[PDB]
């Protein structure tokens, strides 16, 4: 069964929808491969490594984002026991002077509850409600062992051309790696994406507002084909990824992708 439209944007409507092909997934965040310059490299944090000293700023940055719904209707109609896996990587892909290294992974998958549904905002929707647990973490050993855990709540509110999702956390479990990661990453983070035709002009952050550390990100896409799109970002802050959660840097790159938040 399950009513809800596919609606853009709408990841829990999506993964409600039933494909044929066991094999056919569903995207959960956006999925790219860009080539970025980078203002500063963090060495000092990966100081450890012996190729910190030839580390380059231009990195290869991809990320892949799936959902797999594990039990559709756990919770009454339009609605699904799921899970995630999103993989961030840094991949100093021209340094093959040192054989093409990959300075940094984050790995967070996630297990979650989510509903589709549909709610009157004065003029937008509340979509998506989804809450789970998140981990997340770059897979290193000491000292450059990084991670931490969270359980979530994901909002999913569109209204036309706007799209609203805001994703507030409670931290969890251990986080001595990085016992201070709060004081960079706070305490939630919000997306917004617009609509200008079928280019997608989008915006992803997090801001302690205690601590005045933060970090964001600005994207725009078009349209290659119908699968795939050309996509500019630019990040700036810190959190970027986990080695550099506490470091501030601002990234601009340039590659494809196949989905955008919608
Ligand atoms: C496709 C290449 O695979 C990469 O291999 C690396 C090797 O360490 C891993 O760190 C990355 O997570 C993985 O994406
Ligand atoms: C905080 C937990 C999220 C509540 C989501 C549970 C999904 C229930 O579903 C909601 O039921 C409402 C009826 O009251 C309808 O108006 C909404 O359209 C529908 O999405
Ligand atoms: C040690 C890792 C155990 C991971 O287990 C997690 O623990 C959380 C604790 O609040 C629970 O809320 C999650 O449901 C559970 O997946
Ligand atoms: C940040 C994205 C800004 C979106 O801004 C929107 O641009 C539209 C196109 O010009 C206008 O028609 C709308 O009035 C305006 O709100």
């Amino acid at each position: 069964v399950h009513d809800a439209p596919a609606v853009r944007g709408s990841i829990i409507a999506n993964m409600l929808q039933e494909h044929d092909n066991p094999f056919t997934l569903y995207p959960y965040d956006t999925n790219y491969l860009i080539y970025t310059q980078t203002s500063d490299l963090n060495k000092e944090a990966i100081a450890s490594y012996d190729w910190a000293e030839n580390a380059r700023k231009d990195e290869v940055k991809f990320q892949l984002s799936l959902a797999f719904p594990l039990w559709r209707g756990i919770l009454g109609p339009n609605s699904v026991l799921g899970a995630s896996y999103t993989q961030k990587s840094w991949w100093q892909l021209s340094n093959s002077e040192e054989s093409s290294p990959f300075r940094e992974t984050n790995y967070e998958p996630q297990l979650f509850l989510g509903f589709a549904t549909d709610y009157r905002f004065a003029g937008w929707t509340l979509r998506d409600v989804e809450m789970g647990y998140n981990h997340d973490s770059n897979g290193r050993s000491d000292p450059t062992s990084r991670s931490w855990a969270r359980l979530y709540t994901r909002l999913m509110a569109e209204n036309g051309n706007w799209l609203v999702e805001v994703k507030p956390w409670y931290v969890v479990g251990n986080t001595d790696d990085n016992p201070d990661i709060t004081k960079y990453m706070g305490y939630y983070q919000l997306k917004i994406g617009y609509h200008l035709g079928d280019a997608v002009l989008s915006a992803k952050g997090q801001y302690n507002w205690n601590t005045g550390y933060g970090g964001a990100e600005l994207g725009l896409s078009y349209p290659i084909t119908k699968h795939v799109r050309l996509y500019t970002q630019v990040y700036s802050g810190y959190g970027e990824s986990l080695i550099d959660y506490n470091f501030n840097q601002t990234r601009v790159g340039v590659g494809v992708m196949l989905n955008d938040l919608f």
